[PDB]
């Protein structure tokens, strides 16, 4: 997701806290941002570009092979030089490990709470994100050019944001708040109320963010790139059809990441 995305994953993330969790949060937080997780939730893809960060690049997603519309743990994860574990799956592993160290203080300091608690948070909203698990050859969807309305664009960025400003712009006076108060709504009384155990059964750790995963790459395959061919425009028929998924994925990274950190501070 970009900013938008992100921000609502966490608000929701937050509000789902238990007494626990939301201590440790506060507490890991710099004071500047007042107890809000989503003012930094952002904050691992600025550090993206950083050589000293160079290490998150694969973090953000996992490549699948092309059409093949699965993913495989020991065939996918990995970064381009082989290397085991480097893809998002790999990293909210990691970052809830670490976190796990945080109540006991078992791990000196080898890790930073903070930094595990804004990449685990971040990287939960990413592996939502349909094409952050789609097909390698085309990057996840970022080289299939594209005109979204009157402005080229690209798939990947329809899913991280297109759709998410667009629905902002035209459903709410752009303003973002609104558009996740109904994307609340819309699992508490709503479309996905009777859905939300069903979300939060997933098993340990490592199943879930398969379970994620697969989601993702089905999302991808079903409504990220059916009905897309490079050069062409999406219009409102892709909008209006593909609005609730994205809005879907949205708060499902949101109870989901609520779940992982009330667990990691429990
Ligand atoms: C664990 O990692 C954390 C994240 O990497 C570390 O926290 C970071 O610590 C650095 C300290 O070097 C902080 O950067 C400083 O920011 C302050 C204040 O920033 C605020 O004010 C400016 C302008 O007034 C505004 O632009 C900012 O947005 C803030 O409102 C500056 O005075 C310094 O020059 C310096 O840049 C980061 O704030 C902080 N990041 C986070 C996310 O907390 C932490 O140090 C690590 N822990 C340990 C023990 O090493
Ligand atoms: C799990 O989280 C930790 C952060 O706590 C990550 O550790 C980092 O791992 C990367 C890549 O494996 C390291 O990059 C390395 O740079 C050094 C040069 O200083 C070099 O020895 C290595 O060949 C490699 O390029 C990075 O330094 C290291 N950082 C820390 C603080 O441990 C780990 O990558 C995470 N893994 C996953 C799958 O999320
Ligand atoms: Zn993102
Ligand atoms: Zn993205
Ligand atoms: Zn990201």
């Amino acid at each position: 997701w970009s900013k938008e995305g992100h921000v609502m994953t966490c608000r929701i993330a937050q509000g789902l806290l238990n007494d626990e969790a939301a201590h440790a949060v506060k507490m890991l937080l710099p004071e500047y941002v007042n107890g809000d997780l989503s003012a930094l939730c952002v904050w691992p893809d600025q550090v993206r570009h950083w050589y000293k960060y160079k290490w998150t690049s694969p973090l953000h997603f996992i490549d699948t092979p092309d059409k093949a519309c699965n993913f495989d743990y020991e065939r996918d994860c990995h970064d381009q030089h082989g290397v085991k574990d480097m893809c998002v799956a790999g990293a909210i592993q990691n970052f809830t490990t670490q976190l796990s160290h945080y109540r006991e203080g078992t791990s000196d300091r080898r890790y930073n709470m903070t930094e595990a608690l804004l990449f685990l948070s971040h990287f939960m909203g990413d592996i939502h994100q349909p094409m952050h698990v789609g097909f390698t050859s085309d990057a996840g969807g970022n080289s299939i050019d594209l005109r979204w309305f009157r402005h080229k664009s690209n798939l990947h960025h329809v899913w991280d944001r297109e759709i998410i400003l667009t629905a902002a712009k035209d459903y709410y006076a752009k303003d973002i708040n609104l558009l996740e108060e109904d994307i609340e709504g819309d699992f508490t009384d709503g479309i996905w109320s009777d859905d939300l155990a069903s979300w939060r059964e997933c098993g340990n750790v490592f199943s879930c963010v398969n379970k994620f995963a697969t989601e993702s790459i089905n999302i991808a395959c079903k409504w990220g790139y059916k009905g897309v061919e490079a050069g062409e425009t999406l219009s409102d028929d892709y909008f209006n059809s593909r609005l609730p998924i994205v809005m879907k994925r949205v708060a499902q990274g949101g109870i989901r990441l609520a779940m992982l950190l009330n667990n990691v501070f429990g």
